[PDB]
């Protein structure tokens, strides 16, 4: 439809199409081949993610999807989010071209690795948990947020490194309560659903609130109740989750401050 963006516009002749990976509720999206999508070698042939609209298309699924894509330019690259590489705008059906990541996201990823009984060990998984930190915490500078935040939608690379999935300016185990009830999204109810995501990993992907339904759940945390201390975890790290978990938004820890605990614990080796 419109326009052409010399920043981003990437020929479809040296993209060719391959399995899918996902969906979608906003588009498909597909493993793909790639060629010279880093213009100093234009031999080099790398392996994309491309988003498409699966077509009984909209008017709600096209409008988002250019939404989307505009708002990955204004953000760009950082090493702990799914980056933008390439659009193709230029003959008929829209293309958004995204690093891929090889292993999945993070809740397969820990589940597939799970032991039988009583590769995934302690730096690993704090490892996990720094990265998302700090692309969370690059999200909320550049004003803009993930409201959504689960294992489920944090992608893991071929090395192991963490990307958060979606940008922007039901779920209801990993939503803080002014959000849950005030129907209310801020930086500070983005770090609630890190703690919940920080017991998603100590658990190598489990469950929250195992055994609950999702409704009486909102009785439970007005009782003050949260989520044991999942087994081997250490206290430093079940501390940090009571503390995303306060009830009162200032009281919570920010990212810049998970940041730095996360680090902390990592530098121990
Ligand atoms: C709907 C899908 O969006 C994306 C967006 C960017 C991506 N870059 N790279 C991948 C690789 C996906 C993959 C590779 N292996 N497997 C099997 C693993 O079980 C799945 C990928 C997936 C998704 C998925 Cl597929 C999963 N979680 C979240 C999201 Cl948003």
């Amino acid at each position: 439809d419109l326009p052409l963006d010399p920043l981003w516009e990437f020929p479809r002749d040296r993209l060719v199409l391959g399995k899918p990976l996902g969906e979608g509720a906003f588009g498909q999206v597909v493993r793909a081949e790639a060629f010279g999508m880093d213009p100093a070698r234009p031999d080099q042939a790398s392996t994309v993610a491309v988003k498409m609209l699966k077509d009984n298309a909209s008017d709600k699924d096209l409008a988002d999807l250019v939404s989307e894509m505009e708002v990955m330019k204004l953000i760009g690259r950082h090493k702990n989010i799914i980056n933008l590489l390439g659009v193709c705008t230029q003959e008929g059906p829209l293309y958004v071209i995204l690093e891929c990541a090889a292993k999945g996201n993070l809740r397969e990823f820990l589940r597939a690795r799970r032991p039988p009984g009583p590769p995934l060990s302690f730096p690993v998984l704090v490892s996990c948990a720094y990265q998302v930190a700090r692309g969370m915490q690059y999200l909320e500078s550049r004003k803009c947020i993930h409201r959504d935040l689960a294992a489920r939608n944090v992608l893991v690379t071929e090395d192991n490194v963490m990307k958060i999935a979606d940008f922007g300016l039901l779920p209801v185990k990993w939503m803080a309560p002014e959000a849950l009830f005030d129907r209310v999204y801020t930086h500070q109810s983005d770090v609630w659903s890190f703690g919940i995501l920080l017991w998603e990993i100590f658990t190598l992907g489990g469950s929250p609130y195992p055994g609950i339904p999702v409704e009486e759940l909102f009785s439970l945390l007005r009782e003050g109740h949260r989520m044991d201390r999942p087994p081997h975890c250490p206290p430093e790290l079940y501390g940090l989750m009571r503390e995303c978990w306060h009830a009162a938004p200032s009281q919570r820890p920010t990212f810049k401050q998970l940041v730095e605990a996360l680090d902390k614990v990592l530098l121990a080796v």
